[PDB]
């Protein structure tokens, strides 16, 4: 049936319907910080969201995704490895079953509780259906969430998540800054990579962030109240939806920082 994160229709069965699984630039992969090349020609990250209008946060069946108007050029990124300019359409999370598992990416094999993607596709395309047709069109800021102090930032997602308990349902999320999320520091790693769920279409330049965010154990813990299933199905709790590390094969992972 349609793919999930299950033992029937997890990870390891999507390339029965999605061959580009077996692809040469899947993601996510682990970063070793040791063999990372440090690159001087990186620009820095330009991100400009003081004009980001949310509109909706809805629960797909495979995470919760909070969107954004992308009409015009209110949210983007630039600079970093990216020529041109990439509008924020969504964001959504990763995240386990327990507190030492969820981040897609990992670091020298560690695995975090959970992992943001803030999702942006190339303007120049004129559309996101177009843009996941090329290989630079869209670029996924990521970043990892550790469990210690509470995010203020993160609460009034935390807080609408009983309105979206199951597949399907969706609340109106109007006013959310995505500014309160950003850790202090923008530091980055970059590879060239895909989508971490089907189609896995290998369009994203990957830009994940060196420094976690931390995230109160309860804030996390409300993630995992959310369902896969929709209303009056058997329930099976939202949790554990990421994917393993893939083969980095000849890809070279790059380094903002020394
Ligand atoms: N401007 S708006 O009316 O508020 C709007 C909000 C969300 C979406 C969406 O989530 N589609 C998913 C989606 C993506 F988020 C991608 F990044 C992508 F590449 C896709 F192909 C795709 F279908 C589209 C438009
Ligand atoms: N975790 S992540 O790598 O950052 C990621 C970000 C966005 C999307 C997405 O927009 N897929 C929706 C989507 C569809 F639902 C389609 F049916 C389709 F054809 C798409 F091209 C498409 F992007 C998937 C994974
Ligand atoms: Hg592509
Ligand atoms: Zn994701």
């Amino acid at each position: 049936h349609h793919w999930g994160y299950g033992k029937h229709n997890g990870p390891e069965h999507w390339h029965k319907d999605f061959p580009i699984a077996k692809g040469e630039r899947q993601s996510p992969v682990d970063i070793d910080t040791h063999t990372a090349k440090y690159d001087p020609s990186l620009k820095p990250l330009s991100v400009s969201y003081d004009q980001a209008t949310s509109l909706r946060i809805l629960n797909n069946g495979h995470a919760f995704n909070v969107e954004f108007d992308d009409s015009q050029d209110k949210a983007v990124l630039k600079g970093g490895p990216l020529d041109g300019t990439y509008r924020l359409i969504q964001f959504h999370f990763h995240w386990g079953s327990l507190d030492g598992q969820g981040s897609e990416h990992t670091v020298d094999k560690k695995k975090y509780a959970a992992e943001l993607h803030l999702v942006h596709w190339n303007t120049k395309y004129g559309d996101v259906g177009k843009a996941v047709q090329q290989p630079d069109g869209l670029a996924v800021l990521g970043i990892f969430l550790k469990v210690g102090s509470a995010k203020p930032g993160l609460q009034k997602v935390v807080d609408v998540l009983d309105s979206i308990k199951t597949k399907g349902k969706s609340a109106d999320f109007t006013n959310f800054d995505p500014r309160g999320l950003l850790p202090e520091s923008l530091d980055y790693w970059t590879y060239p990579g895909s989508l971490t769920t089907p189609p896995l279409l290998e369009c994203v330049t990957w830009i994940v962030l060196k420094e976690p965010i931390s995230v109160s154990s309860e804030q996390v813990l409300k993630f995992r109240k959310l369902n896969f299933n929709g209303e009056g199905e058997p329930e099976e709790l939202m949790v554990d939806n990421w994917r393993p590390a893939q083969p980095l094969k000849n890809r070279q992972i790059k380094a903002s920082f020394k």
